[PDB]
């Protein structure tokens, strides 16, 4: 919805946004929103996401699709009305994104997802990009478990010429919906083939916001499918624009830079990662 | 589906993926998946592939088309539900790719298809590419024979101005689907007219993963029509990204370089091939 | 169809392909496929070709258009199934190209269509290109006459601002279909207005293979319509690609080079032609 501010209320917002990344307990936003999703009375649409055609499919809290949902509306604080209707497995009325309130006045945050190696990491969308054979796949997985911490991370696989990878975009949005409904730390390998369809355009535009709203982190390998030229900036500015955080390889072996948006209008942070390979191409991020 | 990992189960996956290439018996994954396909219940749709329009046609285990199929849903381990329905010869519900699970938890592999001249070769898609008219046709044939070994290889012909060559994309994808259903080693000559329709974009995106999942190898001649300029990266990298392996001509006559993706996040291997022509342009790949 | 090979059967294939060009009596493949066409039942579709919209029109063995044809299916040796149906003048089911099997196991040939001046010429598509008033029109007619030998050659006219030229693409494909069904040596003047519609894109992909399968030669004048700055590189390379043979002008007046693909995987031959004009711009190819 829209929000109104004066100097005082705006100072409060910013303080609250600063706190959401800097001082709230890591993973707390996800547990909260998990609570909100659990208390949703079953059958209620919770999430809508674009398929390849530009239409949207709709999910309930248990990540099952909704085929049929008759018009229901809700009135917000700002006087606006949200409506949801699902017909023949497609959204007839509504919008893309979360269809129940996970934030609730607190908007423009990058909720802290995890802490590792003396650094806090934001929820939202993390794009891992860089020079060909940068070691992107090993890096998303290392980031996956590191930020998972005590929890397992979910791996969504897409569009690579390896065994068991889905290459159908609609199954892909279904995997991603399920991941974000059920898990705090999610890896996508990869976005190569998404980079276009309306679904693909919707996805890039929608996912960071959906993830941030949830307080989960989606760690997505990108990669320009052509050129080791200065195309390492087009997708890396499509990266810069649609990502909460950016992880880029450097000229130094095994070294990466992490750039994080810490919230709305707040300062962007930078830190470095050192990494090395063990057996079977398992990568470790160095910490202590 | 999506898969959940912690450090320990990930290390087991990488061990398992490494083995699928490096220590499994060659052609063993193909025999296994032949066994899975054999054991499906009669009439079960097994494979869907995009036709020119972007719709999908569906095949059973004996590479015969299915034209009508009442909606059947199956619930995967990750809570995902897969649905398949076919009407008037066209998929009405489902996805492109394999419609039964060939892989399970074991995904992200490049299962060894064959061993020849002291080197292991991956299943999936191998694109053969190079300068102008570089001897691609003779090489895809020698490589088919060689990887076939005890078995005959299947030849799918498409889009060249020579006798008996199909030029209809929809007959092409029917040929490809049957080839992958029934044979471990498949040669495609050529992909030049594919490089786009919706079906053509789908084929390029799907075929490597379909082949890798089956344990079969598709050896495809490419070719840009025009330019020896830096279109020798435009069709390429469109190759190094859609392909499990690349075979590229060098500046030395008869010499080729093989670049192999051995698995998800695993090391890319390189080796060289020396070749010579015998009678009637039959190419031999040197070994010992 | 798809075809299976081992070393020995591939060796046989290449020998048969080599003989189809080098040792068969010239024009014998044309006479062979004529016999196959004469054997098909009355009313049966033999050939489908793309019209402007990308729909296909269908012809019978006597080059008459089929408007209605009840669904009939046919199962080839490889297990593949062809379904042909015509309805309201347009292919409801089937594929572009030959609808009956003209070639069998003998595929990937460039069947000798004629001999003239001590050179064998291939059936298929011969694109005549170069320069800009190199004398393309006189050359296609001289080549038509010479390859015709004892037979008259057929002239298909299209898209030139001269008396009696068809400029309608659907009449063009009707002319080309009839020509290939009835004559071994066909001249097309010219392809400038086809170089895009779906039909126009279908033609360039289809006709080399259609002609080679029949054992007829289509001698097509191409011509760039605009530019002369490395556009002669583009069309000479986009020609090299959809053509069985290329005839190219040189920097020497009246002189042309002929580049011939002699079959699948086989050696490409080159020879030169010297020519001169007599009365009324009638061109003679010098021989002996
Ligand atoms: N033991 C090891 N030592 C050094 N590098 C290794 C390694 N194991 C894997 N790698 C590197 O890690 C990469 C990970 O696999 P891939 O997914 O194939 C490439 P990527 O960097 O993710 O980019 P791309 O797939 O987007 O092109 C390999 O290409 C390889 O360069
Ligand atoms: N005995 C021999 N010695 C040397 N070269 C030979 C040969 N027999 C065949 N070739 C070459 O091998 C090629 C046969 O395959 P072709 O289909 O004609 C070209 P290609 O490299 O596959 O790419 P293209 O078809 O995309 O142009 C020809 O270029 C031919 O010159
Ligand atoms: N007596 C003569 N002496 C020399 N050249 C002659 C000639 N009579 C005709 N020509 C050549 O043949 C051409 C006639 O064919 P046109 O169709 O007019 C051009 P083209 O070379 O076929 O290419 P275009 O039609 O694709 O532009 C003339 O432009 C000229 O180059
Ligand atoms: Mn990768
Ligand atoms: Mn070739
Ligand atoms: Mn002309």
């Amino acid at each position: 919805m829209i929000h109104l501010y004066d100097a005082k209320s705006f100072a409060k917002l910013r303080a609250a946004q600063y706190a959401a990344f800097h001082t709230d307990a890591p993973g707390s936003w996800f547990d909260h929103t998990s609570g909100v999703l659990e208390s949703v009375e079953d059958g209620t649409p919770v999430l809508a996401i674009g398929v390849e055609s530009g239409d949207a499919i709709v999910f309930d809290k248990n990540a099952q699709r909704i085929v049929a949902y008759k018009e229901k509306s809700v009135k917000a604080e700002d006087g606006s009305v949200s409506v949801v209707q699902v017909e023949n497995g497609f959204m007839k009325q509504g919008h893309r994104g979360w269809l129940v309130d996970l934030t609730g006045e607190l908007v423009g945050c990058s909720p802290v997802v995890a802490e590792f190696g003396g650094h806090r990491y934001a929820s939202g969308m993390v794009i891992v990009t860089g020079k060909g054979n940068s070691g992107k796949t090993p890096l998303v997985h290392a980031l996956g478990e590191a930020l998972g911490g005590k929890d397992k991370y979910a791996t969504v696989r897409f569009g690579e010429p390896l065994s068991g990878y889905n290459t159908d975009f609609n199954v892909f949005v279904d995997d991603i919906a399920r991941a974000m409904l059920q898990h705090r730390v999610i890896v996508i390998d990869s976005l190569k083939n998404v980079i276009i369809s309306r679904g693909a355009f919707d996805l890039l535009s929608d996912i960071g916001a959906m993830a941030a709203s949830r307080g989960c982190v989606v760690i997505a390998s990108l990669g320009p499918t052509s050129n080791d030229d200065k195309i390492v900036e087009l997708v890396k500015e499509a990266s810069r624009s649609n990502s909460t955080s950016l992880v880029i390889s450097t000229d130094v072996d095994g070294e990466w830079q992490v750039l994080t948006r810490t919230g709305e209008g707040l300062q962007r942070l930078t830190h470095t990662l050192q990494t090395s390979y063990g057996e079977h191409s398992v990568l470790t991020i160095h910490t202590s």
